[PDB]
């Protein structure tokens, strides 16, 4: 039995879905969902099995935003009986800085160039970055993980690799940050020559 | 049962001929009614009997743990060579074992970029000192941060990330007074990986 909690996006905005999903040979599983007080409106996915013949239901409960974000438990209940449980960090969200980085000017010399996003200071970890020029997103990036900072709080990286003809011509590049301490959970620094 | 587990050398350990490149094997969940269990090991598949095994320790929940450490020779580990620990126990006449290696595949040369701090970031006490690292393989790197010749050591770094191309990136973010960047001091970014020449490089930054 694991307990996973639902994507960074899909908490922050009235209008995604966010959602928990717990995940676990000739004889399978019922689930049960307390919320810190059971709860009936999970869906459960058939047994899918694997190479080592063992079969893997999955069963996702459908959270209200504010619960999630207001901190409150999660029970998955997979039968006897073994139990898991997840919810939000605890602690006083703090807001992310979030600057934008222009490419080295050694790297100015490679036919692409890397446009960097540092986003710092943000508790908890739970954070969406991404990037946009004119409108329409950009595919070419990449985000490390959220790193602990010496002081508790959170930081990572975001990298948008780009032609360098595009970046040299002026175009306007933006690093758009989800984070729940955030006014409305969205923040964007753009970037350009 | 019992379990098996075995870890490679530290990246810095072998790409310093001066320093000591060890693969340690752990078994834990020893029983504790007849433990003596043995370790062999294998480079390449064939057996070679240098490991140092220590005393068996007694844990606190009632199990053995038992601890083998491989002295690696530099250049086996950089050309991929197999390390396998098997483990036996005298009692249950089975055996665990582990196989370990660097990661299979081309390598390729770190790309070493140093960005200064945001101007946004300036209207602060403490500056993030960047150091990008690009398009490298295999992952294993050490990342470093110097000042006037000492270490500086208010930083920290990325995990390796998997890129596009099939390299790793990370960054590293050394943190200073906002004071000591305008004075204009040079800090330094320092690498590690085997891709390198002389397995080093470093990227100086400065107001
Ligand atoms: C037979 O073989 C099968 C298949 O190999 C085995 O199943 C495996 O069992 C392992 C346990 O023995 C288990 O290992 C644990 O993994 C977790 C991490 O799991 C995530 O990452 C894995 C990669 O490392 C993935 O394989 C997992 O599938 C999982 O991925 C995430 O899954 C989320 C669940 O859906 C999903 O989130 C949801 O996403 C949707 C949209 O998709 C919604 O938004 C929803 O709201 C979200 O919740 C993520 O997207 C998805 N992400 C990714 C990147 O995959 C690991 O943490 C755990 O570690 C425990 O123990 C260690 C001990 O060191 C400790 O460090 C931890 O703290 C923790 O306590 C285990 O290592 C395998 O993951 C699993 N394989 C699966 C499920 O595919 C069977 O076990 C085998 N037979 C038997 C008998 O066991
Ligand atoms: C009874 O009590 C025993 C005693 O603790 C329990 O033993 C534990 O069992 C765990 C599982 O059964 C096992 O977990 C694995 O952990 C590894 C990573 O462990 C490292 O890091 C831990 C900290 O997070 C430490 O607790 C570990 O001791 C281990 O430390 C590493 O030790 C290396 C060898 O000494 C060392 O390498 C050397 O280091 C020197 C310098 O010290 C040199 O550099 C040299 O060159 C190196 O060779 C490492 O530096 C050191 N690492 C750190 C960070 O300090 C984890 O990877 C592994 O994950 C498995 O499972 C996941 C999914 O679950 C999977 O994704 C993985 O790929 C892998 O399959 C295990 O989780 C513990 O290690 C172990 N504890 C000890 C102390 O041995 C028993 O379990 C108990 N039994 C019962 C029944 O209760
Ligand atoms: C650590 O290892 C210990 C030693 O392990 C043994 O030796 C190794 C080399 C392997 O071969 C391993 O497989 C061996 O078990 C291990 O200790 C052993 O543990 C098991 C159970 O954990 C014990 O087995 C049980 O023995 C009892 C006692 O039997 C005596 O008493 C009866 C009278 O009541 C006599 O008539 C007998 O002839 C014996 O002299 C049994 O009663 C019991 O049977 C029960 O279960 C069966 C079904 O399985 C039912 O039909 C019965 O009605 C019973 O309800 C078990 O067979 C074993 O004796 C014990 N031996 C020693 C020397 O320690 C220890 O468990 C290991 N620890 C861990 C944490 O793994
Ligand atoms: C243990 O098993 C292996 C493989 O079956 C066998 O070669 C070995 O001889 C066995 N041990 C003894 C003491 O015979
Ligand atoms: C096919 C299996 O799927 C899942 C993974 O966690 C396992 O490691 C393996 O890849
Ligand atoms: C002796 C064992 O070794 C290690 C610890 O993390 C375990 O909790 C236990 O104490």
């Amino acid at each position: 039995v694991f307990l996973f909690p639902p994507k960074p996006k899909d908490t922050l905005m009235i209008s995604r879905t966010p959602e928990v999903t717990c995940v676990v040979s000739t004889d399978p599983v019922k689930f049960n969902w307390y919320v810190d007080v059971e709860v009936h409106n999970a869906k459960t996915k058939p047994r899918e099995e694997q190479y080592n013949s063992t079969y893997r239901v999955v069963s996702v409960l459908t959270v209200l935003h504010q619960d999630w974000l207001n901190g409150k438990e999660y029970k998955c209940k997979v039968s006897s009986t073994i139990e898991k449980t997840i919810s939000k960090a605890k602690g006083q969200p703090r807001e992310p800085q979030v600057y934008t980085l222009p490419p080295s000017r050694e790297e100015m010399t490679k036919n692409q160039v890397s446009l960097t996003c540092l986003v710092k200071g943000f508790y908890p970890s739970d954070i969406a970055v991404e990037w946009e020029s004119n409108g329409q997103p950009e595919n070419n990036y990449k985000t490390t993980p959220p790193v602990l900072d010496s002081d508790g709080s959170f930081f990572l990286y975001s990298k948008l690799t780009v032609d360098k003809s595009r970046w040299q011509q002026g175009n306007v590049f933006s690093c758009s940050v989800m984070h729940e301490a955030l006014h409305n959970h969205y923040t964007q620094k753009s970037l350009s020559l």
